[PDB]
């Protein structure tokens, strides 16, 4: 039973519902990025028209199969017309591919989905500056006061400086990073343009970078190992048992390793700067956790939706419990009264 957060009325559209089945009047399924939580249900048997980004359609056909017939990429900042219906799609600042979508209703409604987004001031000189919005989806992950983290640039010149360090002292050391799905390329790209070295990894890993259009990346990216001394690992991996096994897998070339698990929020913000960040060592491993997140800040999103003055709000994360619920409705009044909207 697909939810109502995740339909879109007044349509034949739905937004990231893909595990549900055939959904009664859908017409056009839209795909806000390559997130296995929005994407699941999708295969090479789907047989709807799917509507995302073009990065998204790459991926789409080469990692999950889908067949090009019912692929329909369309390109950002541009009015398009889908099943009689104006739409556009705009950069979400999260991941590689990820789309906000703006719904212009036969009625004279707007309504903006955010998919996952990390807010930004940029997006008041978009195309959302040229109309009013009546209801938003609204990506909540971190909708409290207590999700704070910094900025996307201090945390990649925290992980270039640190690990530019170690191997300047140690050049017999191997940088390792996390990864279990796209997004947070930046930290792994700008630790091996530093170092001077390309980024290896799985062939299945190269496979997906591959589909990002990244610029050069034939230039930044291997999957010969021995090559490279900053290595992509599964996330599940980052940990002093993983690391030492690694290790033994690198035939002597290497007697230290310094590793980054690159999350989100951990309570680790509420006390520490990132300045201050330490790492868990045992003997020759060390693992830093650095909050390099994709998603808005509290502060971040408080003044995106202060700006927008949305007549209705609509969350789209952490609806499973009315406590969530209730948190979520009560910054959502403070911030219209601050403001008067
Ligand atoms: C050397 C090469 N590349 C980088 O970083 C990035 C470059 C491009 C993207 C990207 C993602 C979607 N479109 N472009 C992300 C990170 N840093 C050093
Ligand atoms: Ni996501």
């Amino acid at each position: 039973t697909c939810p109502f957060y995740k339909k879109i009325p007044g349509t034949g559209f739905t937004v990231d519902a893909f595990q549900y089945g055939v959904v009664e009047g859908c017409t056009a399924y839209f795909l806000t990025h390559f997130h296995s939580d929005h994407y699941a249900g999708l295969s090479k048997h789907f047989t709807f028209p799917v509507y995302c980004s073009e990065i998204t359609g790459n991926l789409l056909k080469n990692k999950l199969h889908v067949q090009e017939q019912y692929i329909h990429p369309l390109p950002l900042d541009t009015e398009c017309i889908v099943n009689g219906v104006k739409v556009v799609l705009l950069d979400a600042n999260h991941c590689p591919g990820a789309v906000m979508i703006l719904f212009y209703l036969p009625n004279g409604t707007v309504i903006l989905h955010t998919g996952d987004f990390r807010a930004d001031p940029s997006m008041e000189r978009s195309l959302l500056a040229d109309q009013k919005v009546h209801m938003l989806y609204l990506d909540t992950t971190y909708c409290s006061p207590e999700y704070t983290f910094p900025s996307q640039q201090e945390v990649i010149r925290f992980a270039i400086n640190t690990a530019f360090e170690a191997v300047t002292l140690n050049p017999h050391a191997l940088v390792v990073c996390g990864t279990y799905s796209i997004g947070k390329e930046k930290v792994f790209l700008a630790i091996a343009d530093v170092l001077g070295s390309k980024v290896g990894m799985s062939q299945e890993k190269y496979k997906t970078l591959q589909c990002l259009n990244i610029p050069e990346i034939n230039s930044l990216i291997t999957t010969d190992m021995c090559s490279s001394l900053v290595h992509l690992l599964p996330m599940m991996q980052i940990n002093f048992k993983g690391l030492q096994s690694h290790l033994k897998k690198c035939g002597g070339k290497y007697n230290q390793i310094l590793a980054f698990r690159p999350t989100g929020w951990t309570h680790s913000n509420k006390f520490t700067r990132i300045a201050d960040v330490i790492p868990q060592t045992k003997g020759n491993i060390s693992i830093y956790g650095i909050p390099y997140s994709e998603h808005s800040s509290y502060l971040e999103m408080k003044r995106f939706v202060q700006w927008l003055k949305p007549q209705k709000i609509i969350p789209t994360v952490n609806v499973g419990t009315w406590k969530s619920r209730s948190t979520m409705e009560k910054y959502f009044r403070e911030w219209k009264l601050e403001a008067g909207y």
